[PDB]
């Protein structure tokens, strides 16, 4: 794996902002894309763009071999055993909110329980809060422990035979946890419920198996895994998805419309209404390909690497504090004593750092971790360890920087 | 208004299909893109990717003001009142969806009637009869007049005071009528009725005004105005926004996130949760730079000359039927005598040219219009009257053809 091959076919790494050489350490914010993607979107639209399925004419044809073709590479990718349970939406929050609407507002009574984790991100709480308001069940939380890790013992505890569907995040956007996803699926199971992954921070850096997980339902977002913006994949088995109904209706999803009555297509266009997002689904399978071609493994090895170095160089620092567990996924979220994260991420953008600050969409994890918002610097395959000393380098600037203009300003009082 | 030069920006209209020069008579289906909305994503991709939003870093900045940017064009390009009003979304279909399940699933009550017409397309008609399913309200239907127009007395007629939704397609995309909207939505309001635009084939081809229109919501898709797949817009009055509900829950459309209840950010990002479609949206805008410098009313001028022309030349033709009226959109929806639609497109498709087959997600229509299936050629602003040359001819020689095998084949029995 060669981090100067790969940083090369990224186009948009190669630039200064402010003076300085772009260090950009926001893929969980987003990830940049490889001349591989943005040229087949290029492609898409400078040679066989159309629209797709009753293929007649030679352009939709193409188009729609483009659109289904994709549809197996994304089954293959996350090991699902049919493009019947492959979905394709605008985005992990959009799978998410379809499981909460077809699923979960169809099979919850009084009694019935939705359990969540404190470190979810808000698309894997307002959907089941919702769901649970509008079906009278009751939304309960697993508690954490102290280094931001799930313990089996606790998911025992809080699961019950009136849970009837469990959802948490395989990886936290926030702490970099990555949490026992195929444990917590066999206790779910054994108490009769389904278990939700929201995948959006996992499938773009380490191999997904659904077979292996045994979870019910995966979502995940293409924009994170070099893929296009506006598109994601909601992953169900066929048995779950052949029982619910669409989440919304119009064209290409119907079989027969009359008056009054429908019937709706086979899985998986009976959730795909209206015109899909064809260019974007085709850019998201030359992202599959071209991580496959790196290899996921690779990929999350290189991470491994860069993380276990940023928290040992972050322990060089005084004055900050990392969250979350030692062992963990490419991110490092944290604060420094006495600035605030947002005046950080303003300093560092200034030396050309982008880095992210405020609740990162998971305010009950913040309220948590004691704090009102943190700083996180999150790393992907393009990224090097010189990256990660220009980053703690800067952060011991601005700790110098803010305690100089304080020592200033109160002398001058 | 010069063809030829509009026609050299359109890379895809330069190739051959089967040994012959496209002629890409499908439009209406979906737009082919001009050199400036391919090139904007690719400016995207190459140079300021960044999730938008809680701006810390220059790129996010970039990102953030090209995708808010964006939305300032589509409410200038519509002369909506406030960008509140202008929601993305992944498209029409989805547009019309969070309208029936935000505002008809909270306004219906038994008695109430939601009122569509027999020309309207699946994403216009469905979503109504789930709406109207769930709340126990009645679906009604506006008939048609012979030649596929509505009559006002027949709305006023239809529409009552129990009425409070009407629900209408702005252009059909079958008959190519152009409905009476802005005199509807004063029989809607007449009645205490919302009126619902579905605009997905106006918006297109002629300009947009919805403070004279007065339409409650229009709904549009990008990637029939030579924008990128994947994205729409849900315009919809602010008053009316301000108290409907999220379709969709998530990040990023929140203000205030607790352990069971949430608050929701003001307009427009009330209704996108997660990260948005940025640079689907981004290049929206473009698409809506290129046509203004066009003109709408030059290219609304362009297809009256392209329909007028094919509809005389239609009227050539021995043994082909033409459905709809005279004064019309750009597009012709048309049967040739005993020859199956989808077999007049393959062979068309033989002599390069691309037209669509089947019900155009209209079977009320259809059946209305006694057919089981039609085919149709759509025109926009980079065709010219010698493709329409090109279908009649074509047309013409399908006929002796399929003629020719019948004799053939009689009088080999
Ligand atoms: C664990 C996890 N779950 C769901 C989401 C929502 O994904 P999206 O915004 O692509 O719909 C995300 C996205 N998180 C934001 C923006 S992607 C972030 O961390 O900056 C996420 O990280
Ligand atoms: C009048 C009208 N209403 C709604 C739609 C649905 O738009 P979309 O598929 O972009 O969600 C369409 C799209 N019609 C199809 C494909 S765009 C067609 O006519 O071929 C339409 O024409």
């Amino acid at each position: 794996m060669n981090i100067t091959d790969i940083r090369e076919q990224f186009p948009i790494l190669h630039q200064q902002v402010n003076g300085h050489d772009l260090v950009y350490l926001d893929s969980a914010a987003t990830s940049q894309k490889p001349r591989a993607v943005i040229e087949t979107l290029d492609k898409y639209y400078n040679q066989y763009n159309s629209n797709v399925h009753r293929g007649v004419h030679t352009l939709g044809t193409r188009a729609t071999d483009g659109y289904e073709g994709a549809r197996e590479k994304v089954r293959k990718f996350i090991n699902a055993k049919s493009m019947a349970e492959i979905i394709f939406t605008k985005g992990t929050t959009t799978s998410l909110n379809m499981v909460a609407l077809s699923y979960a507002r169809a099979n919850l009574k009084p009694g019935d329980e939705v359990v969540i984790t404190y470190m979810e991100h808000h698309a894997n709480i307002i959907p089941w809060q919702q769901a649970v308001k509008a079906t009278g069940a009751t939304l309960k939380y697993i508690p954490l422990q102290e280094d931001g890790t799930i313990s089996l013992e606790d998911v025992r505890e809080t699961v019950t035979s009136n849970t009837k569907i469990v959802a948490v995040s395989h990886v936290s956007n926030v702490l970099g946890t990555v949490n026992p996803i195929k444990e917590m699926a066999k206790i779910a199971h054994d108490n009769g419920a389904v278990i939700v992954v929201d995948g959006a921070q996992s499938t773009p850096h380490m191999k997904i198996d659904v077979q292996d997980l045994d979870c019910d339902f995966f979502a995940l977002s293409s924009h994170k895994m070099c893929g296009p913006t506006g598109v994601g994949v909601l992953y169900g088995k066929k048995a779950l998805l052949e029982n619910m109904e669409p989440a919304e209706f119009g064209g290409e999803m119907i079989d027969f419309v009359g008056l009054y009555e429908s019937t709706w297509k086979e899985l998986p266009w009976k959730f795909e209404a209206g015109t899909p997002i064809i260019a974007g689904a085709i850019g998201l399978g030359a992202a599959i390909d071209f991580l496959e071609e790196i290899g996921l493994d690779e990929i999350s090895r290189h991470e491994h690497k860069l993380a276990a170095y940023a928290l040992e160089r972050f322990r060089q620092l005084d004055g900050v504090t990392v969250y979350g567990p030692e062992e963990r996924a490419g991110l490092v979220t944290f604060n420094l004593d006495d600035v605030h994260p947002h005046d950080v991420a303003t300093v560092l953008d200034a030396e050309g750092i982008a880095v992210r600050a405020g609740h990162h969409c998971a305010q009950p994890l913040m309220k948590w971790l004691d704090v009102t918002a943190t700083a996180r610097a999150s790393f992907y395959l393009y990224n090097t360890e010189e990256e990660i000393d220009k980053l703690v380098e800067a952060l011991q600037k601005t700790k110098e920087y803010f305690t100089n203009v304080f020592v200033d300003l109160e002398h001058h009082h």
